[PDB]
């Protein structure tokens, strides 16, 4: 948590995942909302 954006932006996925979590490593293991402000 501490954001999610869940939701919104065709799978929150979409976005900020190059930007926050660029390698990337989170879309292996959680795709839900690690990226956006949680980090866990």
């Amino acid at each position: 948590m501490n954001g999610t954006e869940g939701p919104n932006f065709y799978v929150p996925f979409s976005n900020k995942t190059g930007v926050v979590r660029s390698p990337f490593e989170a879309p292996q293991y959680y795709l839900a909302e690690p990226w956006e402000f949680s980090m866990l």
